[PDB]
């Protein structure tokens, strides 16, 4: 399961819950890619805290949206990754985008 909450103007928290299979990955990709293109989203906070696991294609989901954001000088935050997700994202050098904090601390930072 997942939530796409527009916590504040053009900032979306992608909240992940339990398993994220490839149908769900595709639902997120379509909605959020469109939102970036339209300018409705310029900051994504990925909250991985309560993700159990996700399809293989979820890594690409994140990385693809990072490239779409970079184009509009958008911001990406990887919040509270589990050991598997921290490993896969560190492999791609994304340490600088990963952080461990409360969701409110992360959101308030980008306010």
């Amino acid at each position: 399961a997942f939530q796409l909450e527009m916590v504040t103007r053009e900032t979306v928290v992608i909240r992940l819950f339990g398993e994220l299979d490839h149908h769900a990955v595709e639902q997120i990709r379509a909605k959020i890619s469109t939102a970036i293109f339209q300018g409705a989203v310029t900051t994504i906070i990925w909250n991985f805290e309560r993700l159990s696991f996700m399809d293989s294609s979820g890594v690409g989901l994140v990385l693809g949206r990072m490239r779409e954001l970079e184009a509009v000088a958008g911001r990406t935050i990887l919040l509270n990754p589990s050991p598997t997700m921290r490993k896969v994202f560190q492999f791609s050098g994304l340490g600088p985008w990963m952080m461990d904090a409360t969701e409110e601390e992360a959101i308030d930072r980008v306010r």
